[PDB]
């Protein structure tokens, strides 16, 4: 698998600055929306990342509640370990 990568985010005063969104009936929650100039964006966020660990728990397996739950439960920072989309394809 591509080598995960962490992401560790400052809140600022209207939060992140990305969205987190699940699929419907098969699981895996996603980056997407990273806002300009956002601690999302800072903190090298990309639209399309997949979300593995929050501040060093696997999320893999939770619900989009349960996850958005593990975020703001961070007081001002959170750890967000990625899987980054693939950017290379041969046809
Ligand atoms: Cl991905």
């Amino acid at each position: 698998g591509m080598l995960p990568r962490l992401c560790c985010l400052e809140k600022g005063p209207n939060g992140y600055g990305f969205h987190l969104h699940g699929e419907k009936g098969k699981l895996g929650q996603y980056i997407r929306l990273v806002e300009p100039g956002s601690p999302a964006e800072k903190a090298g966020l990309l639209a399309g990342d997949r979300l593995v660990e929050v501040n060093g728990e696997n999320v893999e397996k939770e619900t989009h509640q349960q996850v958005v739950s593990r975020i703001r439960a961070a007081l001002n920072a959170v750890r967000l370990l990625v899987v980054d989309p693939e950017t290379s394809t041969t046809l």
